[PDB]
């Protein structure tokens, strides 16, 4: 129940990774599209934690302009999807940005804070 009657984030999205201000409350459309966010951390780690699968989410604040964000970054296409990573903590993939829609910006709901 985060999207009020209209399909717009009623709360403000805050990079829960750096308590940064991602999007404002009312500047992002809703998007329950099954998206996939592969932990950009990757890195070596050696052995890993047996969990190379990103997160197949579905809710996403679909914005029509990345300029709306603030200190947000963008994870180059990791194979077939341009993910998004807050520039204050390049990690994500917190947002989803496929190449099919150069204007379909996504902000993984559960992958962000909301107050
Ligand atoms: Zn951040």
């Amino acid at each position: 129940e985060l999207v009020s009657a209209e399909g717009r984030n009623r709360k403000a999205v805050l990079c829960q990774r750096c308590g940064s201000r991602v999007l404002q409350p009312g500047t992002a459309l809703f998007s329950r599209r099954q998206l996939f966010l592969p932990s950009m951390r990757k890195k070596p780690a050696l052995s890993d934690g047996s969990n190379p699968d990103g997160d197949l989410l579905q809710e996403h604040w679909l914005v029509e302009d990345m300029f709306i964000f603030e200190n947000v970054g963008f994870t180059k296409d990791v194979g077939n999807i341009k993910f998004l990573v807050c520039a204050d903590c390049e990690i994500g993939p917190i947002g989803w940005h496929c190449l099919d829609d150069k204007n379909s910006f996504y902000v993984a709901l559960e992958r962000v804070s909301h107050e």
